[PDB]
């Protein structure tokens, strides 16, 4: 019935994926996300294992729901004539990691390496369940700042993991590859590799490597901020322009820059003043 099951807050969030509004489930007072996503702007569309139409990201939300803390949870959802109300998990007290970046600049390359390491671990756990995110980035990833915990948010962009190509895109521009930019034309686990190098670089030095499509083409990455030789590596390996020549996750999550990561609980504890 909605209504009867949820207090609605304010709204945390929008875009052309939705509405985000913070809410609270009146069984046992639990902080949620109420999203709502208009019919209308649902592209790509979902078989659900009994046979129902839902969007796509309901789809990649069932697939991906789990003990598992890195990626949000669906805890329930509703079809009304013209939308979707989605109801997401929501920790408390949250901060979104592109507002985390935009207050505190570029992070020390301890905190960067838990938090990136969380994210490959949350993005990894996706593709073992067949699900492609397609658009990783700061502003897609919520900090549980009591438990220095990560979350992957927004499938709205998502498909189905698959091993041929990929011609359709419509996550963030800035980070996809240039084999999208140039061909539109892309792999899903090689793209997402190339993400994730946009999304280090961010955490390091405060701000996206590239702003147009010529830089993404050229791949030339320059460092503004003061970065190890070890993270540039990692980075310039992330951002290789051959598809190919990209590390696996396996080689990021084995790379010298990410040995010797903190738990999350003793990474709220040193750098989220918890
Ligand atoms: N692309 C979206 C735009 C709204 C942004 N705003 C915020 C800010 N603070 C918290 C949240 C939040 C809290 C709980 C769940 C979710 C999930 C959203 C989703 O899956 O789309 C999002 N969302 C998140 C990223």
């Amino acid at each position: 019935p909605l209504e009867s099951q949820y207090q609605v807050g304010p709204l945390l969030g929008s875009g052309g994926f939705g509405s985000v509004y913070s809410g609270i489930r009146v069984s046992d007072n639990l902080p949620v996300a109420i999203k709502h996503v208009e019919k209308d702007r649902i592209s790509d569309w979902g078989e659900l294992p009994n046979g129902t139409r839902v969007p796509m990201e309901v789809v990649l939300l069932k697939k991906v729901s789990s003990g598992f803390s890195g990626v949000i949870r669906l805890l329930d959802w509703f079809e009304r004539p013209d939308s979707f109300v989605l109801i997401l998990e929501r920790p408390e007290p949250v901060q979104d990691l592109f507002d985390f970046i935009t207050e505190r600049g570029a992070l020390q390359e301890e905190l960067a390496r838990s938090f990136f390491w969380q994210v490959l671990e949350a993005v990894r756990h996706c593709h073992n369940c067949g699900v492609l995110h397609r658009d990783i980035k700061d502003e897609n990833i919520l900090i549980d700042l009591n438990r220095g915990e990560l979350k992957l948010i927004d499938f709205g962009s998502g498909a189905l993991l698959k091993d041929t190509v990929y011609t359709d895109f419509d996550g963030t521009r800035v980070y996809s590859p240039p084999e999208w930019i140039r061909y539109h034309r892309y792999h899903g686990r090689s793209a997402a590799v190339w993400s994730l190098g946009i999304l280090l670089y961010d955490m390091v030095c405060g701000d996206i490597p590239f702003e147009h499509d010529e830089e993404i083409i050229r791949g030339q990455v320059f460092f503004r901020q003061r970065v190890s030789s070890e993270c540039q590596h990692l980075i310039r390996w992330c951002l290789a322009l051959r598809p190919s020549d990209r590390p696996t996750f396996e080689e990021i999550q084995n790379h010298p820059w990410m040995q010797d990561v903190l738990l999350p609980q003793e990474t709220a504890e040193i750098h989220l003043h918890s």
